[PDB]
């Protein structure tokens, strides 16, 4: 009967580790222990048996166990811990603020492989964002796994392609069953409350909703709830946004750096949001650009319309803070009674935030301050249930405000030492005996009691039963007063679990109201990021772009927005001119004179409009960007990306290509570079910048339509980083070798050669 | 407004103004709290519930705590962020007792296993720079007086500091710049005669003549400034620390940060430590073991005579790997033990750790009697027997002790007459007053009552509000806001003096009695991180001793001209990481073949072969066998690697580094330097360079270019000949060789490579066509 208590649930899901209650220290047996102590060489050993075979142990104390979820937790593994298993703790599955990352989003995701494609669906238990996909190849799937980054990733028993998930943290092998098609869309179609999946678009999408369907279990088996903050799925369409490989979002370094870091990033320079939900949001339209031109002329108006109102706005904003993952607790009965202090905080800015955008003439201004409604019912239940400032847990008390509950306020009475029961009993039962000596007392002896002094105590009436004889009186009780002693006796007890109780009720009173409550941490989040990107287009100086109906990037005095900061020396803003008529610049001129930057530089003022923020530029004019591709073993490499381009550029495609060539003979190259140029001019069609050091390919604009020469100006060498029409000049690849310091004789001595080479 | 804070917080403030910026954790008990500014930097730091509590100058104070069993946890946290804390332990007796910082850590929960962790100072002069380096868990002290600013730079590079002590004067500020644990200290820490003085008297010499330092006063000043620095972190002597080592050019192989990165020694090109050279040659038994190592591999000995024994060593001890390797492991990091020895900071189990590591030296001596080789009985020599401290610690703690001394039972019993006595009168004091709160909460029942213990109150009794009335008479209230009201019972107050001061007495003895093992252990400090140093070796030798074996590697031969004859050799980590065999190489450098032009295909193993030819020059000079059949190598000054701002501005920097700093005992690798500008600037530059190292320079230059008009060097030059790597084309697809044969490449592969990653069909066909009417032109 001992071990027949931890194992109960465990059945279910093997991997799980458990912290079972064993004499006030978390232990763990039979190989849980073994990793335990493998991966954080803690102390194995043994526990008493004699049953004839051994019993393994591995333990850690009491309120030093915190330190170990998260290490655990980060490395790849689940936690169950016992006390009755109260806690289950999956790298996916996290809700709570210490093992979460305030600026990062946590998922769990399950992968399907079908015999027409595969199956992808992912969901923030912290936000109860869900999203499924239907990725056919194996590259776009690598692509989908490197971008969405799973903590915690289920796969089928038969998954074909496990090479695609192999040396991955988090990785769960999940049964055929909880894959089946017919009842996911019985689990999903009734966790949405809906008869079919249309309305979400994925109805007709089969390989996602296996995904879907597993990982709705998966979600709901480990946090033994309904799960009410999960109310729908989307499909997230590639027409819907600017597709980017891993390479693009590395070389433009959008949220990352190329040392691995988050300084100076493209995210380092705009994300200046107020609210952690806010920060998320804004990396996250970073990696994924929207193409619906209305959500970003929606999205520009309300960034020109609450730029003045920005220094009011921000000090409000930072007041609400995560709702979203405060919610996410509420949603799943986890949230502390901090969290709903800070909830109630929160809603204490709605009336500010209403009041200050109330006159804001636009339509989606007037759209978010709605949307963030004001729930004056759910502030008031908030100030009146919880004090001012709450304690972190519930268990000890002191959470639940005086005045909310009159039955709590009368058995805190009774625990504070409230005696006016006593001194209401003393005055009738004086004036109903008539005897003026009676007092009502207590002593350890005897408890509470009623005492007559000795000359009226013969007297006591019939009812009152004598507990104590002094030589001055004598001490008596009645039912009533027997009654008494036993309420103050289990005050404290009875008061402690009222709280408890009305904690409760407080959740049952604020759940009817998630989803109203969830739009509203949208709106909010929202908000901060286009106020956020209000603030920064005033300070940073940006533009609002101009959205067109071809191909094509008109760029006015336009610069690198993370150079731009980085920069001591001021930046030397740079026209752009590509067209239908004008499709391929065959960019040239020194190193270090600003190739790499201006071809950058268009990628993130691209990508900065396709997210409906103001952009780096006196003037911007762009029109549909299906994707950005970035060319910016070294060969090999090389011509995978440029494949890569060439398979899958459209005429409504940005490719950045530096230096192709590179990393062969000069004919080799030359020949492959040519090839290129030629094939993305007439045959694909897209908006091409191609920086090269092969002076012969500055001949094709002569040789054919669209294809034009621009170069980087350089004065005795000085870098003018400016883009003139034309091909280069000459090769300054002598003087910036003389710069970088090679000596006078190797300088002087390739100079000879060079005259050699130009003389034949 | 100081005068309005409570006589505590004015303290805190009294300790926090000795140290501005650092983390103040002050000790209450249970806790560690941080006030204030340093509680907001904590709680988002260490993700820890800031909470507004108490009152001082007319205000709510913010705090953040930190348990007392979780302070190591969260320590290790700041020094991981480069930050420094300092720890304290009307009122009276508090201060500062020790100061972390991420350079003075010697605690093994704050420090990696297999990773060494070094504080530095820098100096500039108008001359030149001053560096030194300690290892306070060792007390490896080494200094130097670099002259370029890539000196400087390489070397800040390779000992990669926790910590930088720089002086307010310092001019290159671009060369440490937002580094790490920074640490900007006066000008007078750095003073010549002061650092002459403290570093003399910390090694008890007349001069340092015998360190070979008393001649370079640069690095002397940044040793002394440091010197003081960890004597004021630690707050004690530091008698671990008895040498400084001056560390000449001429001692190693020079190699530059862009260098020890390309050759993937320890780090690979991603960051991580898999797939290194390290990552192959790196399965010692212990970590000091896996740190010398690391050590050896970055700084390769010049010394032919330490060579030699190492061999000696490895070749002497191939047959007891098996023998020696599990009674090594026994030993662990006794060298980390012995300078928390040193710090007087060791805990029981270092203690426990240390004898188990004693009852080794037997065995290791055992098997070692026999092994006939001088450097092996020299280590066997070394290592010591201590058969003394052995007999000490056996007798003086229990087979397993406790983490800590602060709640006691580590001495074991019967080796204090005192002590038995003491705590067979404290094995009854926690059994009376334990029994003594059952029978009184039977014999008054009530849902509330607790017992707390105080310093000054004693024993306390606290019940709830409303309970309290039923509180006894024999019971004497102490009341507090908190809770209700506490109480003391006189009659078991006169019990309650006799239990306290006799659990009083068997634990101040019992951390006198181990205070004493320090005083008992100490004198031997010298002749102990001796014997830790050879375990250290043994355990590094006897690993490349196995890995020989494993990895079947043969023993390098050294010539007296430069040169390299390689036999069949192969890149130890490339062979290690394919699941297909390694194609073997041949190699030949000397005084008249001093370079190669590498010519060949695009994932030929251009790459690989000339990677293979400084890892086997590496191997051979930390003592190693190498990965070939046969190897003669002559001396190396320096290796220099330029294979793999803008891509040619540092390719060219890294140029001008190597035609300014290497010599004829130079082995120079250059992967196609000319790529990043026109097609005749680039082939200019690449004959020029070529020209230069091999006429001018005359360094052993390995040189791998796709400018087929180098192949003609050979036929205008001396001591230069070409090499290539052959393929084989099935019509369509390309099988590579692997193979490294004399003459130049026949063709180039470009197109073929671009049509296997994948280039359309189409563009390879137009490829062609541009390439049919160029090789006409
Ligand atoms: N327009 C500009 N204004 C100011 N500084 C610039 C500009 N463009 C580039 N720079 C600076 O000079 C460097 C030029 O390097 P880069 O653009 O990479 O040239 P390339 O690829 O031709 O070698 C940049 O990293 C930046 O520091
Ligand atoms: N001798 C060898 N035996 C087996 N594989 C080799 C050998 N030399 C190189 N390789 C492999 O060939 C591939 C390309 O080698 P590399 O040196 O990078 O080419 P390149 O000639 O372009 O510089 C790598 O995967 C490497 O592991």
């Amino acid at each position: 009967p001992m071990m027949q208590q931890y194992l109960r649930l465990k059945a279910q899901h093997p991997e799980i580790l458990l912290f079972y209650r064993m004499g006030d220290f978390y232990e763990l047996f039979y190989d849980d222990a073994k990793r335990a102590s493998q991966l954080l060489d803690i102390s194995l050993t043994k526990r008493g048996a004699s049953a004839g075979e051994p019993i393994p142990m591995a333990g850690i104390p009491y309120h030093a166990v915190e330190n170990y979820l998260a290490k655990l937790v980060n490395q790849g593994e689940s936690v169950a811990i016992c006390e009755k298993v109260v806690r289950i703790v999956t790298p996916g599955t996290i809700s709570d603020e210490a093992l979460l990352q305030e600026r990062q989003d946590n998922l769990l995701a399950a992968i399907w492989q079908d015999s027409k494609g595969f199956g992808y669906a992912t969901l923030d238990i912290s936000s109860g964002r869900f999203r499924l996909s239907e990725p056919a190849d194996r590259e776009t799937m690598a692509a989908e796994l490197q971008r969405t980054n799973p903590a915690e990733l289920l796969y089928a028993e038969d998954f074909a392609e496990m090479s695609l998930i192999e040396g991955r943290r988090g990785l769960r092998r999940r049964p055929l069953w909880e894959f089946e098609i017919d009842t996911a869309r019985q689990q999903l179609n009734l966790q949405f409350g809906t008869r079919d999946l249309v309305g979400f678009g994925v109805e007709n999408a089969p390989r996602g909703l296996c995904a879907a369907g597993c990982l709705l279990q998966y979600a709901k088996d480990t946090q033994r709830t309904t799960l009410p903050h999960i109310r729908s799925i989307t499909m997230e369409r590639e027409q819907d946004s600017i597709i980017m490989d891993a390479a693009t979002r590395r070389n433009l370094e959008i949220t990352q750096n190329l040392a691995g870091g988050a300084e100076n990033t493209l995210a380092s320079v705009l994300d200046c949001t107020v609210t952690p939900m806010g920060s998320r949001m804004l990396k996250r339209w970073l990696h994924m650009p929207v193409r619906d031109t209305r959500v970003l002329l929606e999205r520009q108006q309300t960034i020109g319309a609450l730029q003045d109102f920005t220094a009011g706005l921000q000090p409000v904003l930072r007041q609400v803070g995560d709702l979203e993952r405060i919610l996410a607790r509420l949603a799943l009965r986890t949230a502390r009674p901090r969290d709903l202090a800070r909830m109630r905080h929160a809603f204490q800015q709605l009336p500010e935030l209403r009041a200050q955008l109330e006159t804001v003439d636009s339509a989606p201004v007037q759209a978010l301050r709605e949307k963030m409604g004001e729930f004056a019912e759910l502030r008031d239940l908030l100030e009146r249930a919880i004090i001012d400032t709450p304690p972190v847990l519930v268990r000890d008390g002191g959470v639940i405000a005086s005045g909310y509950n009159e039955e709590l306020d009368e058995w805190r009475a009774l625990a504070d030492g409230a005696t006016d029961y006593l001194e209401r009993l003393e005055v009738r039962e004086r004036e109903r005996t008539g005897l003026d000596t009676l007092k009502v007392g207590f002593n350890a002896v005897h408890g509470y009691y009623i005492q007559i002094s000795r000359g009226q105590s013969h007297l006591a009436p019939i009812n009152y039963m004598r507990r104590q004889t002094l030589k001055n009186a004598e001490r008596y009780i009645i039912p009533e007063l027997k009654e008494y002693e036993d309420k103050v006796l289990t005050s404290k007890g009875k008061a402690l679990a009222l709280e408890k109780q009305l904690y409760e009720e407080l959740f049952d009173l604020l759940l009817p109201h998630l989803e109203a409550l969830q739009q509203s941490a949208s709106a909010l989040a929202e908000l901060d990021v286009l106020v956020n990107l209000a603030e920064r287009a005033y300070t940073l100086n940006y533009t609002c772009p101009t959205f067109i109906d071809k191909p094509g990037i008109r760029i006015t005095e336009g610069r690198h927005p993370v150079v731009e900061q980085v920069l001591n020396e001021p930046f030397i803003a740079n026209p752009l001119n590509l067209s239908p008529q004008r499709r391929m610049l065959i960019i040239t001129g020194p190193n270090m004179g600003g190739k790499s930057t201006y071809m950058r530089q268009t990628a993130l003022i691209a990508l900065m409009a396709y997210i409906g923020s103001y952009v780096p530029a006196q003037k911007v004019e762009i029109g549909p960007i299906d994707r950005i591709f970035t060319r910016v073993s070294t060969f090999m490499v090389e011509m995978t990306e440029t494949a890569n381009i060439l398979h899958n550029a459209t005429e409504y495609s940005l490719v950045l290509m530096d230096e192709i060539g590179r990393g062969t003979s000069t004919y080799d190259g030359l020949s492959l570079a040519w090839a290129c140029a030629e094939n993305l001019a007439n045959k694909i069609k897209a908006l091409t910048l191609f920086a090269t050091h092969y002076f012969e390919l500055t001949q094709l604009p002569e040789k054919m339509e669209g294809v034009a020469n621009v170069h980087l100006d350089a004065l005795t060498i000085a870098f003018m980083h400016s883009v003139q029409d034309g091909a280069a000049s000459k090769s300054y690849g002598l003087a910036v070798a003389a710069l970088a310091g090679v000596p006078k004789e190797v300088i002087k001595r390739a100079r000879q050669k060079l005259r050699e080479l130009e003389s034949i």
